[PDB]
């Protein structure tokens, strides 16, 4: 059975990126956010944005920032481990299902490899025990459409859910995604799409009045 990726601290986020948050408001994040090495100005969310604390590396950021970076450092250290450590897994169950385009497929667990761009066109589902692991591994960018719902099935758990990408990430608008998300370079969500996940960023998260709820 697949083991789960150590998140480390960065568990403790819900976006976590290296130069930034953009925002259009209103979002609605439940869980820390925070971002580093980047200034806190690089932060453009607001308080009523977020459920959680807002962390900055300094003294600039949102007025309800707190100033902590030596907890943001060993963050984005373990995001940076997790990262390594997923794209590291040997041995795949599965190597470029469906050719990249996945809609309509039921994922069932395992290690799945990408060698190209994944995109995610229409509905799909996730279906597995509470104690199953997808780890999914894009050497490309990872797509999602418009509207596009991931479901879980079987008692399936968004914790348990790992996306890595060499590429960005972008969930077009009203979509609704599952897990969570190791990304390269950005993850870019497009007006009022969802995500049940954590925003795991190398470069910057970017949002459009989305939902972001970490994993319970
Ligand atoms: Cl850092
Ligand atoms: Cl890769
Ligand atoms: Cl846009």
């Amino acid at each position: 059975t697949l083991d789960l990726v150590n998140l480390g601290v960065a568990a403790n986020f819900a976006i976590l990126s290296k130069t930034g948050i953009t925002d259009v408001y209103k979002s609605a994040i439940t869980g820390d956010v925070g971002a580093s090495p980047i200034t806190g100005a690089a932060i453009l969310l607001k308080s009523d944005e977020v459920t959680g604390t807002i962390f900055s590396v300094d003294a600039a950021g949102p007025a309800c920032k707190i100033t902590d970076a030596s907890r943001l450092t060993t963050a984005v250290g373990d995001m940076q481990i997790a990262y390594d450590n997923a794209a590291g897994r040997l041995n795949p169950d599965f190597l470029n299902l469906g050719a990249g385009t996945i809609g309509g497929k039921t994922l069932t667990p395992g290690l799945y490899k990408w060698t190209s761009t994944l995109n995610i066109p229409t509905d799909i589902t996730i279906s597995g025990s509470s104690t199953d692991v997808w780890i999914f591994q894009v050497a490309g960018n990872l797509n999602m459409s418009s509207a596009v719902r991931i479901t879980l099935a079987g008692g399936a758990q968004a914790k348990n859910i790992f996306w890595q990408t060499a590429g960005a990430v972008t969930l077009g608008s009203t979509s609704h995604f599952e897990g969570n998300i190791l990304s390269q370079t950005g993850i870019n969500m497009k007006t009022a799409a969802s995500i049940n996940g954590r925003m795991m960023a190398q470069t910057a998260v970017t949002l459009q009045m989305n939902t972001v709820t970490i994993p319970q």
